[PDB]
């Protein structure tokens, strides 16, 4: 047994930012990785997705080009020439990854940790074990998938972390799912060009997001061309001579169920879920609790059942982003090495995107929550729709809609969501704003720039 | 004398949103207007000038086309076209600002309106009188050009106006100016295609904003391709056979001055300022204050020398854009129709944005004058510059500087700068919490959004 400060499990947006932290107050600290550092985000999620994503918004503009003076292209996108691109840009981070944990002074234990039997909390990587005052679970999540009982055929197609290995455009795409992952696939595949389709349970996507968004967002999707077959689901997949033959069952209330065979599949995605990445690590051991999907069950201090352990990120269920996986992994280590007792993260206001197109910018209460919260007699929401200057000179459009949920007499900001250009880095701004307890007085008292979608927020009456 | 409760002179951002908010509150209002309505901003500003922006950027990315993925383009830019398109945008606009201010009940009297000899302050519009117990004077200003006398030729060249005249693109372009308009005509005119120069007395441009922004700005003009002239200045043009011809004198301190022709110059457009617009409104009759250049003088509340008049916007030489305009009039009309003595605009963390390429976002202190408020001792700045990840795998690159200017132990955020992609809708939401008046804290309590450039303002180490 090698002791040391900290022993992080998972080299991912949680645990490397919590090393980070840790070894810069003293602790001697050491992570263990079995596969690639960086995590989920840089290998198969926020860094490869936010590429394809501006090869997306390159091919939707490629349609304005001659309204605005130049003349137009005839077409062909290239698959292989940005994916060996995005690829290498990986490798990059993965090198700089490396780089910061070795000039920082955090070992890396490379393999796959387990707990052990040994009474004092004991991990084991390769038959080698190492204990330490402070571990810190931060081994994350992975892409569910459905098993061949229930959706015979299900295993026929692949997941995000498979999209990512794609070397060719899918001519025919199907995607099952309603969240933002789902959303983000349809729209960069449909913009590329793949014929594609959504299959969603209900009628609209991102239902958890505010109304006005899941209504605007489905309409924007099928807008887009991006075929959204509602209260559709798959029943079993085939693969026949030319791609899979996927058969759907659609129960649109009112009506009859009706049976409808999708043929000529290339792709078939399943965006329905991730599961937390917890098995394995023989939790067991130690009786460190669990919720009854494996998800680690934690404190608002991120402490585990068992003393001397903790848990951050996707691998606790809660808020599966990156940022909050950090912003937890850094509070932890202030807490634990810094001994401030009162360092936690607030859950609240935490702000999100979604790179659909038009981008989703979203932080706070929706009006539900805030109509649950509060009473309908305390809450007032204001909003607006308009249509870009850009999109004053192109045949083509796509609108810009703004919600302002407030609550109480003095009326305080507790939700914006909005979809739009431009809304992606205009959030960041505003979650500071929401964050400092802003009121529809402080907005409305900051002078305007002009022109600018962001204007629209400080002149809403 | 047809007698009302308010008279605004001239139908610009200022006088129109006062007009606007006086009527909402029961005032009978009527507004001057002696040309087309929207002012200087729709018909010969913000709005051209932003659909022309929009254009050059879609120029600068016709060349990232093959890096994504794409077929390259053959080129052949058609100004025609997006001039046509921008015009009747414009007109578009102007209908709308008519049937607003009718649906509103506020008169228009149409024509140039001159102060009268009547004791009572009396405006005369066409032979016409018309009085008022608070008359706003909201005329504006105009591009300054300089004399024949000094610069012998100078007539021969065009302004801002002249440049949304401007039917075909110049083929070589000389701009003379260093501020915000004269960048942005040569971005626009660079990155479309015209070979350009921009003309500057000193070694930088904006020279009036953060040290960082005039540095990056002067920077990424050059490595767009637009020649800048240090240290030079018009001294004579002439009108030769190809385009004019314009010799200008080059003073590089510690060097001895050189004279230079340039030759075959299409255009010459002089951005050199901007000149209150009052003599023909016969202040002198009422012995209204003006400064050495014609602004009209007012105080805190927008108030003349003189009893019932009031001035806002570009004519008073504060802060030249149009949300100052607007905020000026709706505080005053509030102040008139609604009896709070207490309001005013407070001038101090207006924010800006300049539409070069890339975009600069800014809003409160620069450094310095930050260290001169506060002292050297207590001032702390925070900053970063990186290249945003869209240029990941592109051969083409812009970067990203971010500088933030705080004051005291508190560390109370009073100065963002930044240049960079996206910048533009980026800043509405930090000017908020930078008026809210946060702290380098706040910032840092607030959980990013990954990935974007916006992220880099709430990690700041
Ligand atoms: N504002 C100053 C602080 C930010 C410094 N970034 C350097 C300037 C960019 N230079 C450049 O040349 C361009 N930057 C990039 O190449 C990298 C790629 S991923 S690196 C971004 C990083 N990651 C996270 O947000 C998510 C956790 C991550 N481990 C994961 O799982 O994905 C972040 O800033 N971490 C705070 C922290 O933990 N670590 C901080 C350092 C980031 N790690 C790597 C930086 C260099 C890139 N490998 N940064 C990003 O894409 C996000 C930042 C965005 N501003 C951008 O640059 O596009
Ligand atoms: N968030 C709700 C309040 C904003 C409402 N805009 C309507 C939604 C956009 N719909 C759409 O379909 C697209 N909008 C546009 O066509 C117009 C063109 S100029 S109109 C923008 C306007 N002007 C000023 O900021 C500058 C003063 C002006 N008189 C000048 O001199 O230029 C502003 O919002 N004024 C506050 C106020 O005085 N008046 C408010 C109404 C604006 N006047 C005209 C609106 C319709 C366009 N004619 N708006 C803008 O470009 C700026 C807003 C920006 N979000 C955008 O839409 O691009
Ligand atoms: C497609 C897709 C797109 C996404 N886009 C975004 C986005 O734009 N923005 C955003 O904020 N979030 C995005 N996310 C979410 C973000 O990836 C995750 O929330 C973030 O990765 C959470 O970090 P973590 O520390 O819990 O996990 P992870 O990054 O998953 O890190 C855990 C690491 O632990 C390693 N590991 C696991 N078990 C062990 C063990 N026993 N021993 C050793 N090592 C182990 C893993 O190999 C992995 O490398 C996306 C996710 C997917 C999938
Ligand atoms: C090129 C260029 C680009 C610009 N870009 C931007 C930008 O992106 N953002 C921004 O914020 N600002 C921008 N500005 C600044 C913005 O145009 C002005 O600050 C804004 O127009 C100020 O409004 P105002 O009410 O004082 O004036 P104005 O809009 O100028 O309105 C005054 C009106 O008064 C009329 N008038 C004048 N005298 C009389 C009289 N005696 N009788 C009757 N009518 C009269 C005029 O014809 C005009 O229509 C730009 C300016 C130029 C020039």
């Amino acid at each position: 047994v090698a002791s040391y400060d900290y022993l992080v499990i998972g080299g991912g947006s949680g645990g490397l930012e919590s090393a980070w932290r840790a070894a810069e107050l003293g602790a001697r600290a050491a992570v263990v990785e079995s596969h690639k550092l960086g995590g989920t985000c840089v290998n198969v999620g926020c860094v490869p997705k936010k590429v394809m994503w501006n090869t997306a918004v390159h091919s939707e503009f490629m349609h304005d080009h001659a309204d605005y003076g130049f003349p137009s292209c005839e077409g062909k996108f290239n698959w292989r020439v940005i994916k060996e691109k995005r690829d290498a840009y990986v490798s990059r981070l993965n090198a700089i990854y490396q780089n910061n944990l070795t000039k920082s002074h955090i070992e890396i234990i490379r393999g796959h940790a387990a707990f052990t039997s040994d009474p004092k909390p004991t991990i084991e990587v390769s038959g080698k074990k190492y204990t330490a005052p402070h571990i810190l679970i931060a081994t994350g999540g992975m892409p569910s998938t459905p098993h061949e009982s229930q959706i015979p055929g299900a295993s026929l197609g692949i997941t995000s972390d498979g999209f990512f290995q794609l070397e060719e455009l899918p001519g025919r795409s199907v995607i099952v799912g309603a969240g933002y992952i789902a959303v983000e696939m349809a729209g960069i595949l449909s913009a590329l060009g793949s014929k594609t389709s959504l299959m969603i349970r209900h009628d609209k996507v991102l239902r958890s997001f505010d109304s006005m968004i899941s209504t605007n967002c489905t309409e924007e999707l099928e807008n887009a061309g991006v075929e959204v077959l509602k209260f559709s689901q798959v029943k079993e997949v085939k693969k026949t001579l030319s791609g899979l033959e996927v058969s759907m069952v659609t129960a649109v209330p009112g009506r009859l169920p009706v049976m409808t065979m999708i043929p000529d599949v290339d792709c078939l995605l399943w965006a329905i879920g991730r599961v937390p990445n917890t098995k394995d690590l023989s939790l067991n051991k130690l009786g460190i609790q669990t919720d009854d999907k494996g998800h680690i069950i934690v404190d608002e201090f991120q402490n585990t059942n068992v003393k001397g352990i903790y848990a951050v990120g996707d691998v606790c269920g809660k808020a599966l982003l990156t940022p909050v996986a950090i912003a937890a992994g850094r509070k932890l280590a202030h807490r634990l090495f810094e001994y401030k007792e009162d360092s936690k993260l607030d859950y609240n206001n935490i702000p999100t995107v979604v790179f659909s197109h038009p981008p989703i910018g979203t932080v706070g209460l929706t009006e539900d929550e805030a109509i649950h919260k509060y009473g309908i007699e305390n809450v007032k929401t204001y909003s607006t729709s308009f249509t870009p200057m850009y999109h004053a000179v192109t045949k083509r459009k796509t609108k810009c809609v703004m919600k302002m949920v407030c609550a109480n007499k003095e009326e305080k900001v507790v939700g914006i969501h909005m979809q739009g250009l431009g809304c992606d880095e205009m959030l960041q701004g505003f979650a500071v704003a929401v964050k400092m307890g802003a009121t529809k007085a402080d907005f409305d008292n900051t002078v305007a720039i002009h022109p600018t979608s962001s204007e629209e927020l400080v002149t809403l009456r």
